[PDB]
């Protein structure tokens, strides 16, 4: 949704840990549980949510 919004700036690299996501979506945008997806190059995004998905 609206809500769920996707930046790189760090590739998959760290998306590695499904904690790490979290971190820099919560230090970066200010997320609340910043899932990784799927995008256009099947890479894991950090997703940072601010939303009930």
């Amino acid at each position: 949704d609206k809500c769920k919004k996707v930046y790189e700036n760090y590739p998959v690299s760290k998306c590695q840990l499904a904690n790490q996501c979290n971190y820099d979506c919560k230090l970066d945008k200010h997320a609340r549980s910043g899932e990784c997806f799927y995008d256009e190059k099947r890479n894991l995004q950090c997703i940072c949510d601010y939303c009930e998905y």
